[PDB]
């Protein structure tokens, strides 16, 4: 299991979770530096099990 | 810091992750099923810093 950043060929930084067979288990938006992704990317690894998963009813 | 999950017009499930100025740290993408949906937050959220970044770049 790792994180992946990559440009699109639209021009703007995106990232992904790959498996360990390098399969894709999940895909992110689009940002505009790529500086504010990778600041994303750590903000996602620093939540825990006891981060609070909601649905808006 | 919390996750979110909703859906939008199309029918499709997606998630995303606000922060205390009700801010949107990230996006997630479309989903056909609050089940599929649910199981890739908890992957996400089963990551640690020790997980590895990998970046690639023109």
């Amino acid at each position: 299991m790792y994180f992946e950043i990559y440009k699109d060929a639209k021009g703007e930084y995106r990232w992904r979770l790959k498996a360990a067979n390098h399969e894709i288990i999940a895909q992110g938006e689009g940002y505009t530096s790529k500086q504010n992704c990778q600041h994303a990317v750590d903000l996602l690894k620093s939540t825990t099990a006891a981060t609070p998963v909601k649905e808006v009813l």
